[PDB]
């Protein structure tokens, strides 16, 4: 008996099936590692989730853990396994094991130079991906380059569904979201496209103002049809009293880029979201002509909805649907 794991001070209780721990990275409420499956002879990912102490982090455990059970789907990560405590009682964190992959695209980015072939296929993978997501009615929400990874080979998959609703990181938030549907997800999309062809975020505001003004830097001064929504009395009359902001052609932010991509990342990089390009028309857009198969691009078979009301129940009844959730990988 060598006792529970531990990883940088804190318990890993992952024992006895995955050992040989390594760190990954961090969050507000969780850890990820890596570790060696004995049953499986393979390396995993396991990230230590302790949500119990908060409603909607208990919220985001739960939606998290029944999305991605019932979607399948290669260009979406998968739950291989969850190691909780046999009681309730005991249960103070909650362990998901999923496929351990290469590296992300944040990292991917920070380090190497995409060719165009690559950039076409990483953002030909996250619509094909994203159609699926969007043909179960889910929106992600939080798309972004170290939410997107990917294996030695190229292949790439989408993962962290923790913010994800039915029909986030402040770079790539729609500009709508900060004045949510479908086309919030295309907007984060657009701003990875972006940073594929520069490597460097398109809109790094340091705050919201920041961030609209980073927006409006480049699409220029927003027009009357493009403000006239639900909007937020405050922002409206922030963006009504900034003095005017032409337009920069995309081919001068991106002077080396192919013209076909360019014109694509207009579509997604629409200021107003009725007017932003669809899932299913990018992938069909001729920059992403090479890969583009409807034969082999496969949706959800119905539309994901949740038994209860999430965002009403209390923390204490959330611990305990997540005890049931999670009672399916349990012995017995
Ligand atoms: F729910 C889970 C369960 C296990 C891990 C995660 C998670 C959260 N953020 O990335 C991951 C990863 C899942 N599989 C991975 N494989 C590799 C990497 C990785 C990232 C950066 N450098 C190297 C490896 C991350 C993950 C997760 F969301």
């Amino acid at each position: 008996g060598a006792g529970p794991e531990m990883v940088r001070g804190q318990v890993f209780d992952v024992g006895p099936r995955y050992t040989n721990l390594s760190y990954i990275g961090e969050g507000a409420y969780g850890m990820v590692c890596s570790a060696y499956d004995n049953v499986n002879k393979v390396r995993v990912a396991i990230k230590k989730i302790s949500p119990f102490e908060h409603q909607t982090y208990c919220q985001r455990t739960l939606r998290e853990i029944k999305i991605l059970l019932r979607f399948r789907h290669e260009n979406i990560i998968g739950i291989n396994d969850i190691i909780r405590a046999p009681t309730i009682e005991q249960m103070k964190d909650v362990y998901i094991v999923q496929d351990l992959m290469e590296t992300d695209l944040y990292k991917l980015l920070k380090t190497q130079h995409l060719s165009n072939d690559h950039i076409c296929y990483f953002l030909y993978q996250i619509l094909r991906g994203l159609k699926y997501i969007h043909s179960a009615n889910v929106l992600h929400r939080d798309l972004k380059p170290s939410n997107l990874l990917l294996n030695t080979t190229c292949d790439l998959k989408i993962c962290d569904f923790g913010l994800a609703r039915v029909a986030a990181t402040r770079w790539y938030r729609a500009p709508e979201i900060m004045l949510y549907t479908k086309s919030i997800d295309i907007w984060s999309v657009g701003c990875i496209l972006a940073e594929m062809l520069s490597n460097r975020p398109i809109f790094p505001g340091k705050h919201y103002l920041d961030q609209l003004n980073h927006i409006l830097g480049i699409l220029g001064s927003p027009s009357q049809e493009d403000l006239n929504c639900i909007i937020n009395l405050k922002a409206r009359n922030y963006l009504l009293s900034l003095p005017h902001k032409n337009k920069v052609p995309w081919n001068r932010l991106f002077p080396n880029a192919d013209s076909k991509a360019l014109d694509l990342l207009d579509k997604m990089l629409t200021f107003n979201p009725h007017k932003r390009i669809e899932v299913e028309q990018a992938l069909a857009h001729p920059y992403l002509e090479q890969y583009y198969d409807p034969s082999d691009e496969p949706i959800a078979e119905a539309p994901f909805k949740f038994d209860m009301e999430l965002d009403d129940l209390p923390k204490e009844k959330l611990k305990e649907l997540i005890f049931e959730e999670t009672a399916r990988f349990q012995p017995g």
